[PDB]
């Protein structure tokens, strides 16, 4: 939700940012507040107006109690006054009605660091880091990708597609699951399923000792919660609601993490609250049905590790800038090859001002595939939940602004793991940081 | 599902089986689908002696094209026979359609061995395990249900409930819960959360050493898989449906994992097959929403490690004993005392034909609360989703039969390990076998 008054005190700015977004059958929308406004802003001056002649026309009646005394008249024009008044609060209602129904569904506006663009393809690399193991026949690809900023091995053999490979593994059945279930959801087996816990807990781990809490949220919430945490088109694209009930499933804990202090005036002393979440995630996928990668890519369920941030205005931004790093140190103790890149106005969507995201190298691919999100949603949330804080029980509870970052989706992890670490001959190589957590160093295939 | 060959053979075996299960109601349904099928069967004879009236009938009506043909009266009865044949073909639909309907609401044929009784009460107490801490104002009915046979102690301060617990650990939080989802919704925190995790994989070991195949299903399954694994009044008091959507959330590994292998004829050579689930699990406990434990006891949302066996049938009730088993086994490490009860012809449920449950006791409570579930299903869901065997590819295939255990529900293991592991103090101390996974010894109130 943007605040009113920034849309009155710059207008042309929510209009730009607009157009920088790709929304502009929703530039129309800034005048339509404004005159909205305006006309709301009027009709409670002559709100005001009309109380004030009840007091005179008031004094005036009394006034006569002690004269002659014909108020007659003065009683009907007070009349009048209270019919009216009720008239012009009725009409401010709707008139904020209409105002707020805009301001729901306009996106936050974005960071001066945003680089402008139509989608993913104008989305800027902005670092690189570990050793990409390239097929011959991906090397142009690579190197584009890679911007020759990116060190790299040449394979002899070509690697496998994360699919292949839990296939020669024995780690997956898709065919039951869609026979059970539908397309895009799958049983996950064996070690695959060791190594899925093993995530999470690795994840959890680490920011644990960053100082996270740890959390496991509500699976299924309010509607208020998801409208309090994304866009509208959200209910048509990606969330499944349960039959005859007020229930959600959840896409990400990030969402169950913000409703948690939903109509809360925080304290600033405790500021910022740090949240590390993990749930499985639902998601309708509508958009797509059958795009291309056929395994755990791009499901309609998956498992992750979330970071969710609540902070004073004046230290989201840095915070921002730690949950991406905490995400990429993950995926360095995990060894696998990255590029982190700042997404652009066009592929920013409606929620954050600024947003990066982790794409690991996929060997098998040959490209660089999303991983991990990270952004900084500013007061776009808070003031949708009504989430404030105050530093003195003195006054004036201010916005809190709120962040959140992927820490480890499995899914994808789990595809970057096999994509990443597989040999010639199908077996898969486990990094030595989850070693404590799963037991084994590799998975062999079966025969 | 239960199989027509066995009510038209021995429909006073399966109307014993019903009185003894207090279910005089459909007791007369046996004599309803043992006449709705004689119909049934008889119309189907018919349908062919028409049919090779039919053509015997036109076979002659040509040996007239050689003769006089007077065929009039035969060419006016091959009318009535086709409109014969037509009419008793959907008098037959019609009545499949009549006797399924009772075929699918019919619980199981019970084993010998399941006391009769009418409610949890009649639940017979086999075996107990533990020495358990009893309150001194607990005392008779701790002996109550212990029957004076199981070895334990005074204690002269009285031990909390597991909520009351959570709330000086810090490992919950209820009222945030309740706003953004509702009630009997939770968020778990710090080391709860751990626990939690820690109890997952706990149980995910111990079965993988017995030999089980961890899995990890879709929590969203179709109709039919539901309907396969329980009885329809499920549907109502149970099970969450996805709205606009043939997705159902599953209340238990248990359901995806028998939907697993629907219509395949198995090799035996293959059987028996063990497969140990893990996945969260969502009910709606709707004949409740205020009953008694106000914590994570009875909620819409928790963890659980399911124990699936597909075998011979003349393996099954070996199997029943060796899965309660492995769950006791884990308590018996987690060091929790309980009691194992077999449940009564009353309590027994739709889909088992024979059900134990391991009762921890606990301390705050001062009673015995389920804490695992095992059953043998014999052929019921088996008979639903199809699933047979075969060892020679000559064979008729014959059903399987199926079976299922908690290995650990987290919720519950939780609140027993709360209750029974605490101190007068309020920290409770995590039992050894944990502590590999956990990392901490005890969780120690906060202030
Ligand atoms: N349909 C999906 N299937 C599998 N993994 C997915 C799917 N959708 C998202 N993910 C994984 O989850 C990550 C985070 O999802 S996200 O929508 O980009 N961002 C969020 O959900 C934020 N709450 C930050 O985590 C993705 O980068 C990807 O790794
Ligand atoms: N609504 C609930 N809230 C919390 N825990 C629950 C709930 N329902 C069941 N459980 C836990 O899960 C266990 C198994 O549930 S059960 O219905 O008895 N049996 C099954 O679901 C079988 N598939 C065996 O696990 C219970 O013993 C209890 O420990």
């Amino acid at each position: 939700m943007l605040d009113i008054k920034l849309i009155r005190e710059n207008p042309e700015l929510v209009k730009n940012d607009l157009i920088k977004r790709g929304e502009l059958e929703k530039v129309k929308w800034v005048d339509e507040i404004l005159k909205l406004d305006t006309e709301w802003r009027t009709k409670l001056k002559e709100i005001n107006r009309l109380r004030h002649e009840r007091n005179k026309i008031a004094v005036e009646i009394g006034k006569r109690r002690k004269k002659g005394e014909p108020v007659d008249e003065l009683l009907a024009k007070s009349r009048e006054i209270v019919k009216r008044i009720g008239e012009l609060e009725n009409e401010v209602e709707e008139l904020k009605k209409k105002i707020d129904y805009y301001l729901w569904r306009l996106p936050n506006i974005t960071h001066p660091s945003v680089p402008v663009g139509k989608d993913e393809n104008d989305n800027v690399p902005i670092r690189f880091w570990g050793k990409a193991r390239v097929w011959k026949g991906h090397l142009e690809r690579f190197l584009e990708q890679s911007q020759g900023k990116m060190e790299y091995e040449i394979l002899e053999w070509k690697p496998k597609l994360h699919v292949d490979l839990l296939e020669i593994l024995g780690g997956a059945d898709f065919a039951r699951a869609a026979k059970v279930s539908g397309s895009r959801f799958y049983y996950l087996l064996n070690e695959i399923v060791i190594l899925d816990l093993a995530l999470i807990r690795f994840a959890l781990d680490r920011l644990i000792e960053k100082g996270f809490t740890p959390v496991i949220p509500p699976y299924m919430v309010r509607r208020f919660v998801e409208e309090g945490s994304t866009s509208f088109e959200d209910f048509e694209d990606v969330i499944y609601k349960v039959e005859d009930e007020d229930l959600y499933l959840i896409p990400t804990a990030e969402h169950p993490l913000a409703g948690m202090h939903a109509n809360e005036i925080l304290d600033g002393k405790d500021l910022p609250l740090l949240y590390v979440g993990v749930s499985p995630c639902f998601r309708k996928e509508a958009g797509t049905a059958g795009k291309d990668t056929k395994g755990i890519f791009r499901v309609h369920q998956f498992h992750k590790v979330e970071q969710f941030v609540y902070s004073r205005p004046e230290e989201s931004w840095e915070w921002h800038e730690k949950i991406i790093r905490n995400a990429e140190e993950l995926f360095q103790e995990l060894e696998i090859p990255y590029r982190v890149v700042n997404i652009c106005t066009g592929d920013l969507g409606y929620v954050a001002a600024k947003k990066y995201d982790i794409e690991a190298w996929m060997p098998g691919q040959g490209k660089f595939r999303e991983v991990v999100s990270a952004s900084n949603c500013t007061d776009w949330q808070a003031r949708r939940l009504n989430i404030r804080f105050r530093d003195r029980t003195d006054e004036k509870p201010r916005y809190v602004h709120t962040l959140n970052s992927t820490a480890i989706a499995t899914s994808r992890a789990i595809v970057a793991i096999l994509e990443n670490h597989q040999e010639e001959d199908g077996t898969v190589r486990i990094p030595k940081v989850l070693w404590k957590y799963t037991g084994f160093k590799e998975i062999v295939p079966v025969e």
